[PDB]
């Protein structure tokens, strides 16, 4: 893993009307959250696959970027984020994913999604990226 440099997935799905879903998740037990996870060394050249992987890895889905936006800086707890737009298609197929971490999930109405959100990290990944949807 590169320790400083992150990936987000904001995972959405089509509708069949053209409208979209977006997935939240939060670790029960600080708001909601979008995926995120390290970027590795061998994807530092596109953290798009990171993205993708990581997707697969928390929810179980995978699919494609549909979006790769500018990254940005976030102190540590600095941190570089790539804050990507996921559209989840199929099930995930990987092997790794046969056990996945406990969490609280919910799919909502991209109208929904600002007022879920209260982590800096977050808001700058939906500010960047929003008009998407």
């Amino acid at each position: 893993d590169l320790e400083n440099v992150k990936a987000i997935a904001i995972v959405y799905r089509e509708l069949s009307d053209g409208s979209q879903t977006v997935l939240l998740a939060k670790m029960k037990g600080k708001g909601w959250m979008f995926v995120r996870g390290h970027v590795r060394k061998d994807e530092e050249a596109d953290p798009g696959v990171a993205a993708i992987r990581e997707t697969q890895e928390e929810t179980g889905f995978t699919g494609m970027v549909k979006q790769s936006g500018a990254p940005f800086t976030q102190p540590g707890s600095v941190i570089t984020i790539h804050p990507h737009i996921v559209q989840v298609q199929e099930a995930s197929k990987s092997k790794d994913t046969e056990d996945t971490v406990k969490r609280e999930f919910l799919w909502v109405r991209p109208s929904e999604v600002r007022s879920k959100l209260q982590r800096a990290e977050m808001i700058q990944a939906w500010d960047q990226l929003h008009s998407f949807f």
